C-alpha cells in the first residue's frame, strides 16, 4: 500500500466549536477509508484567545452521539502552516479574509485556502458559529461538515 502524503488544516476563529468538529469528522473518514497513513490533519484558530483550551462541551457531546472522540487543544494558525499544508479550509468568509491577509505575509505560500462549505453538495457556503446556539445547532454543524468533508476527500482522495 503506497501513495503520497496529503495534508489538511481546518480553520475557525476560535478553534473551539467548528474546526474541531470538522477535524474529527474528517479523521474518522480517513480512518474509515483505510487511508490514515497518507494523511496529516489538524485544526487551528485565527485567534489566540483560546489557545490550549479544549473543544466546547457541546461540540464534545455532539461528536460522541456519533461515536467520535477528540483530543484537540486549541492552537493558533502560524506562518509555517501556509508552507506546510496542502489545504487550509475555513468556516466563514471572515475566516477567509483573515487567512489571505496573513498568507501574503508569506513568500512561498503553497497552501490552497478555501471555504469548507464550497464543497457542500447542498451548497450552504457558510458554516455558522454555533457558540450561542444550543445542541441542535451543533448537530446541524456536524451534518454540514460531514457533507463537506466527504465531498472534499473524494475529489482530493
Ligand atoms: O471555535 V470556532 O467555531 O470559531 O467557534
Amino acid at each position: 500500500a503506497e501513495q503520497v502524503t496529503k495534508s489538511v488544516l481546518f480553520v475557525c476563529l476560535g478553534n473551539i466549536c467548528r474546526s474541531p468538529i470538522a477535524e474529527a469528522v474528517f479523521r474518522k473518514l480517513v480512518t474509515d477509508q483505510n487511508i490514515s497513513d497518507n494523511w496529516v490533519i489538524d485544526s487551528g484558530a485565527v485567534s489566540d484567545w483560546n489557545v490550549g483550551r479544549s473543544p466546547d462541551p457541546r461540540a464534545v457531546s455532539c461528536l460522541r452521539n456519533h461515536g467520535i472522540n477528540t483530543a484537540h487543544k486549541a492552537r493558533q494558525v502560524t506562518k509555517e502552516d501556509f508552507v506546510t499544508f496542502d489545504y487550509i479550509l475555513c468556516m466563514d468568509e471572515s475566516n477567509l479574509r483573515d487567512l489571505n491577509r496573513k498568507s501574503n505575509q508569506v513568500k512561498n505560500c503553497r497552501a490552497k485556502i478555501e471555504l469548507l462549505g464550497s464543497y457542500d453538495p447542498q451548497k450552504q457556503l457558510i458554516i455558522e458559529d454555533p457558540y450561542y446556539g444550543n445542541d441542535a445547532d451543533f448537530e446541524t454543524v456536524y451534518q454540514q461538515c460531514v457533507r463537506c468533508c466527504r465531498a472534499f476527500l473524494e475529489k482530493v482522495r
